[PDB]
RNA sequence: CGCGCG
RNA sequence: CGCGCG
């Protein structure tokens, strides 16, 4: 997916083990947070991302 | 509108409750808006939110 | 306030 | 699936 690739690339740019929020991704990638989150939770289900549950949750490459 | 929901849930009958989904259909209002109003009415002590899923809403029993 | 929800 | 979220 186009969006999946953008998100995964953003994270890879940060360096190994680094995490970000949907809030941040939404701003930097110019994409509504609802869409960001739809793709973040999906990727996690596919095992491509790890969610660190919090408020807000943090997301990294799996 | 708060007064619209209160009247409808009043006319539903004594001790009767229904869902936001049901109110949404019956009042021709998006569930989003229905729910915003229900939760605010509960804060105000005018409705009771029953536990469970989907939540049930009824007129508060008052003193 | 965690919200991804169709 | 509970969603009301500004
Ligand atoms: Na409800
Ligand atoms: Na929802
Ligand atoms: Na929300």
């Amino acid at each position: 997916s186009h969006m999946e690739q953008r998100i995964l690339k953003f994270l890879e740019e940060l360096g190994e083990g680094k995490a970000t929020t949907a809030h941040d991704l939404s701003g930097k990638l110019g994409t509504p947070k609802k869409e960001i989150n739809r793709v973040l939770y999906s990727l996690a289900k596919k095992g491509k991302l790890q969610k660190e549950a919090g408020t807000p949750p943090l997301w990294k490459i799996a």
